[PDB]
């Protein structure tokens, strides 16, 4: 059904984006919570791939910011290109060797390939984890941007939280791929001024909401050094049970975009409140956000 012409002769270049895909690009990942791939995929291919989901919106497949789930083999066998990205194991095959622990899953139940458009008209993006907790079973969350010749003021950008550091914005350049992690990288998307496209792809991990992540040590070692302590912190998801305290005013202003609703605002109101009677919690929460200001 897609016609099958392309405005720029590509390769369809599997080695390309496993070498992409380094040992240092998974170290970083694993060590700093997120890393950038810049011209990752190429630029005929990236645009090869695009040209499929415009067609996917043309043909009226994106639903109701619009998106589309690429599970279904029907809608893929229209897409080849994108088809083809979602029988690709070339990210898998890199993750798993770099980073064995992450215990990631092959089949395809345990991934999900995601398409989305957003039109541009500012809207509603709160802050969060890919992975908030409870049932989900995302590891990995992998970001293909598709925007050619995006400019400073088209907006759009994802701003990560790595947990008590400064912010990292990240522009949605073409063929750039953002790799993070689901279950301890916090974020949200700035408003778009400019349409926006984005392929997401997640990757499941079979040990990932585990009890041993629930949970902080505090050792005798900590005393001597808060930083092993502060560290440890921000590569634990055990973070998502404190970002909306110490993230308030973050998470508040999105919420200030939302409402430019009410029970999402309710909620947050709720929860800041029940965090501040729990003395403990908040005493905790307050020197967290006391680090977070002398860095
Ligand atoms: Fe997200």
């Amino acid at each position: 059904k897609f016609p099958g012409v392309y405005k720029e002769s590509f390769t369809r270049d599997y080695e390309r984006l496993h070498n992409k895909i380094s040992k240092e690009v998974c170290d970083q990942l694993d060590d700093k919570g997120y890393v950038v791939i810049d011209d990752c995929f190429g630029h005929g291919w990236a645009s090869a791939l695009l040209e499929e989901m415009r067609w996917l919106n043309e043909n009226d497949h994106f639903k109701p910011i619009f998106e589309v789930d690429l599970h279904d083999a029907a809608l893929r066998t229209k897409v080849p290109e994108l088809d083809a990205l979602f029988h690709s194991t070339e990210l898998l095959q890199a993750l798993t060797t770099h980073l064995p622990q992450y215990d990631l899953q092959f089949s395809t139940s345990d991934r999900t390939l995601k398409l989305q458009r957003n039109a541009g008209h500012g809207g509603c993006f709160p802050c969060h984890y890919d992975n908030p907790g409870a049932p989900n079973k995302r590891k990995v969350t992998c970001l293909l941007y598709l925007n050619e010749g995006w400019k400073e003021g088209d907006g759009g950008e994802v701003q990560l939280f790595p947990f008590l550091q400064q912010p990292v914005t990240v522009a949605p350049k073409m063929d750039r791929v953002v790799l993070f992690q689901s279950d301890w990288m916090l974020h949200r998307v700035l408003p778009s001024h400019a349409e926006r496209y984005v392929l997401t792809i997640w990757l499941d991990g079979a040990k990932v909401n585990a009890p041993e992540d629930a949970q902080l040590r505090l050792t005798q070692s900590d005393l001597a050094d808060w930083f092993g302590f502060l560290e440890r912190l921000r590569r634990s998801p055990v973070q998502r049970l404190l970002s909306r305290g110490v993230y308030e005013e973050e998470y508040y202003e999105s919420l200030m975009e939302c409402m430019q609703c009410v029970e999402l605002l309710k909620s947050h109101e709720t929860h800041v409140e029940n965090v501040k009677r729990n003395g403990p919690l908040y005493g905790f929460i307050q020197r967290l956000r006391d680090v977070r200001a002398m860095n």
